């Protein structure tokens, strides 16, 4: 096995790929801004926590920030090409608002055709080298049904870094 | 599209699997333990970390606590067994250093096999209700030079939650 010393970022960090993206909604007054977040992770069962690790240089770092609240929203493979889209403009440069989708019960918006989504209530940001991890309750929860809670076979958007994504393939394995 | 409101811990927390497993390789002095985590995400490129989630009720949690060091590897699907294994015995039980497994160049023991590892070299652990999140510094890199383009097509073992595991569909797609 190859083996080299870290001596500083990595020619490539994509090893623990491919991961689902997470696609965060937030709302500030009237302005929608949704951005894919391939950083994210369960982080608590009870108490229910997500969290996505979000750049300072993002336009949605900032609107965090100011809403917190926020949704995190789960596509099926269908949608690489507008997840890729939202994920390769800023809301500094394009109103992602017109992209559709729909108002959470605490009025975060949720972007239109996923299988399942999250409202979050912000609890905690913490700063780990070039991003900020926020923390999120889980506060409501959205859910397509007919697709235990686990997304059925095969539909899952997934992304392998630097414009590359894929699915899972429909076989399944429990040991 | 179906909503609730959460209430305590939800039915099932899987809405955004499936995810790759990292297997994680702690040794304090003679004992080594394997532990997969698949709430794990990156959390900087520079410098590079990587962040695993690991309940206070895992004897992993303890040894890390004490090492402040670990491994984290990622393993193709035909280990599938193997990383379940490990995932559902615990070190008070079964001495899980008997899995195959080298130490690396900071001492850390590698789970063989794997297309791909981090050293790592603990740097903050943050409680978020009901795990904890340990933040490594990546220090070393492992790579199975002939299992990586990233894992190539569908190499990776993913865990969809409650036993259940896939793999990535052969397929890919860059628009
Ligand atoms: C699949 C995918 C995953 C991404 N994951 C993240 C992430 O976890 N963290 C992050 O800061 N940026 C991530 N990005 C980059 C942002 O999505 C991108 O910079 C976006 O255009 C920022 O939009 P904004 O400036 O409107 O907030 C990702 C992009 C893609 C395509
Ligand atoms: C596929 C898979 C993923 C897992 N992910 C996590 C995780 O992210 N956090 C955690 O605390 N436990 C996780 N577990 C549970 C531990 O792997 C499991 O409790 C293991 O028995 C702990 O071993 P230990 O007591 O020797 O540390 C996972 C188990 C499996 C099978
Ligand atoms: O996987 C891609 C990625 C892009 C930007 C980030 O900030 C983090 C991850
Ligand atoms: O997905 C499985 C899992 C098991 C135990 C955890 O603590 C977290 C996730």
């Amino acid at each position: 096995m190859r083996s080299y010393r870290a001596q500083g970022p990595l020619p490539g960090f994509y090893h623990y790929y491919p991961g689902v993206p997470a696609v965060v909604g937030v709302r500030v007054e009237e302005r929608v801004n949704f951005c894919p977040a391939v950083w994210n992770t369960g982080l608590s069962a009870d108490p229910p926590l997500f969290g996505v690790s979000i750049s300072p240089k993002r336009f949605t770092h900032g609107l965090l920030l100011k809403a917190r609240r926020f949704s995190a929203s789960f596509h099926p493979f269908g949608q690489k090409d507008l997840v890729h889209w939202l994920g390769s403009h800023s809301g500094r440069e394009v109103d992602k608002g017109q992209a559709p989708h729909f108002l959470g019960h605490t009025g975060v918006p949720i972007l239109e055709g996923a299988y399942a989504a999250y409202e979050l209530e912000l609890l905690e940001v913490h700063t780990f080298g070039d991003h900020d991890l926020f923390v999120g309750r889980v506060v409501a929860v959205w859910e397509e049904e007919g697709l235990k809670g686990r997304p059925k076979p095969g539909l899952a958007l997934l992304y392998y870094g630097k414009g590359l994504y894929g699915r899972p393939a429909e076989e399944t394995f429990a040991p």
